[PDB]
C-alpha cells in the first residue's frame, strides 16, 4: 500500500499551541485540499502561517484531525507521517556519514536511483568533485556544502522518499537565486502531480495557484481562484494583496440599508448618495465604513453617473499601463486611477461605478459583493 497516493488533505478543527499550557495561535481550523493542488498561503503579519506548516509536521502541541489520503495522523509514527511531506526551506540535518547515507538513510535505493534524483535536482556535479563521490564522507555537519547544496539534499531526500505534499515556507526569501530556480524546476518536473502549499509575502511569485488559503482571526477562508481573490476579498487585507497599484479606500457613512444592498455617502463636502450591490447583513445605518475601489475599475468622466474631479499630482508612465494619481479637493484625499497602455497639474475627472465597489467595516471585514463578475 503505497502512501501517499494523490496528495489530498483534510483538516478538522485544528488547534496548534506551542506550549502545553501556553496560548493557542490557531483556535479551531477546518479545510480540505484536493490532490495535486497548488495552494497559496496568506495572512497578516503574525497570523500563524508558519505555525500551520509546523502543525502539519506535528512539531508542536496539536489538537484535532489531519488526514492525507484518508489516513489519520494518530495511527502513524511521526517520522512516517513526515515522510509524506517535502519541506523546503528546512532546518537541514546532515547526518554523520557519506553522501549516499545522507540521501538514502534507509539504504532502500540503488546507486543508479540515487544518481538519477541527484542529476534532476542538480547535485551530480556537487557530489562528483569529492574523491569518493557517493562514498565521500561529509564531516562537521556537511561544512563542504553551501546553504543551497544542503537544501538540494533535503529536496533530493524527498524526491527519493516520494513525498506528495510540499510545504514551501517562503522559498524565494530564504534561498539562493540559483538554488531557488532548481526548486521551481523540479516542482513542475518531479512533483508535477503533487499538492504544493506555497507561502509567500508577494502575490507576484504565487501567480500560479489553483487555490488560496487565507488565515482570518478565528477561521480560514479558502478562495477557489485568483479571480475569486481579486473580485471577492472577504477582508481588507486580501483586497490590498492582489492588484497593483493598491485598491483605493474611501471613508464612508451608511445612509441606508436594504435587503441585498447598502447605501453610503462620500466623506466630502459634496457627500453624494450611492447604492451598492453588496450584502446588507450586519450593517447598521449610520456606521462608519471603508469603500474599496480599484484603480483598474475607475471609469473616465464622460462615462459614469457618480463623477469626481481633481488636479493630477503624478502621471506615472510605465509603458504597458499609465498610473494617474489625482488629488481630489472634493474628497479630502487622493484617488489613484489606472488604464492599460496628459501631464501633471491639469484637471482630471473620474467616474466611480457602484457595481464594482467593495465595502469594508471598521474591523476590516467585507460585506459580500453580489455583482457577478464573469469568470
Ligand atoms: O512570519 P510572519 O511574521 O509573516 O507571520 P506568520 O507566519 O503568520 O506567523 P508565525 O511565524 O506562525 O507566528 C505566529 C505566532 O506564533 C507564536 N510563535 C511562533 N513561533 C513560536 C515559537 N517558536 C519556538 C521554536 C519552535 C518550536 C516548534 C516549531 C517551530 C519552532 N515559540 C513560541 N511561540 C511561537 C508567536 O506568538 C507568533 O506571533
Amino acid at each position: 500500500d503505497i502512501w501517499p497516493s494523490g496528495g489530498q488533505m483534510t483538516v478538522k478543527d485544528l488547534t496548534a499551541k506551542y506550549t502545553e499550557g501556553g496560548n493557542a495561535i490557531l483556535e479551531n481550523i477546518s479545510f480540505s485540499i484536493s490532490p495535486g493542488q497548488r495552494v497559496g498561503l496568506l495572512g497578516r503579519t503574525g497570523s500563524g502561517k508558519s505555525t500551520l506548516l509546523s502543525a502539519f509536521l506535528r512539531l508542536l502541541n496539536t489538537e484535532g484531525e489531519i488526514q492525507i489520503d484518508g489516513v489519520s495522523w494518530d495511527s502513524i509514527t511521526l517520522e512516517q507521517w513526515r515522510k509524506a511531506f517535502g519541506v523546503i526551506p528546512q532546518k537541514v540535518f546532515i547526518f554523520s556519514g557519506t553522501f549516499r547515507k545522507n540521501l538514502d538513510p534507509n539504504a532502500a535505493h540503488s546507486d543508479q536511483e540515487i544518481w538519477k534524483v541527484a542529476d534532476e535536482v542538480g547535485l551530480r556535479s556537487v557530489i562528483e568533485q569529492f574523491p569518493g563521490k557517493l562514498d565521500f564522507v561529509l564531516v562537521d555537519g556537511g561544512c563542504v556544502l553551501s546553504h543551497g547544496h544542503k537544501q538540494l539534499m533535503c529536496l533530493a531526500r524527498s524526491v527519493l522518499s516520494k513525498a506528495k505534499i510540499l510545504l514551501l515556507d517562503e522559498p524565494s526569501a530564504h534561498l539562493d537565486p540559483v538554488t531557488y530556480q532548481i526548486i521551481r524546476r523540479t516542482l513542475k518536473q518531479a512533483f508535477a502531480d503533487c499538492t504544493v502549499i506555497l507561502c509567500e509575502a508577494r502575490i507576484e511569485a504565487m501567480l500560479e495557484c489553483d487555490q488560496f488559503l487565507v488565515i482570518e482571526e478565528n477561521k480560514v477562508r479558502q478562495y477557489d481562484s485568483i479571480l475569486e481573490l481579486y473580485h471577492y476579498p472577504a477582508d481588507r487585507f486580501v483586497a490590498g494583496f492582489i492588484g497593483s497599484p493598491k485598491m483605493n479606500f474611501l471613508p464612508v457613512k451608511v445612509t441606508a440599508t436594504a435587503i441585498d444592498q447598502v447605501q453610503v455617502e462620500l466623506p466630502m463636502p459634496n457627500r453624494q448618495q450611492v447604492w451598492l450591490p453588496v450584502e446588507s447583513r450586519d450593517v447598521q445605518v449610520g456606521a462608519n465604513m471603508s469603500l474599496g475601489i480599484r484603480p483598474e475599475h475607475l471609469l473616465p468622466s464622460d462615462i459614469a453617473d457618480v463623477i469626481l474631479e481633481g488636479e493630477v499630482q503624478v502621471v506615472e508612465q510605465l509603458g504597458n499601463e499609465t498610473q494617474i494619481h489625482i488629488q481630489i479637493p472634493s474628497i479630502r484625499q487622493n484617488l489613484v486611477y489606472r488604464q492599460n497602455d496628459v501631464e501633471e497639474g491639469a484637471t482630471f475627472a473620474i467616474g466611480l461605478p457602484p457595481e464594482r465597489c467593495h465595502l469594508f467595516r471598521e474591523d476590516g471585514t467585507a460585506c459580500r459583493r453580489l455583482h457577478k463578475e464573469p469568470g
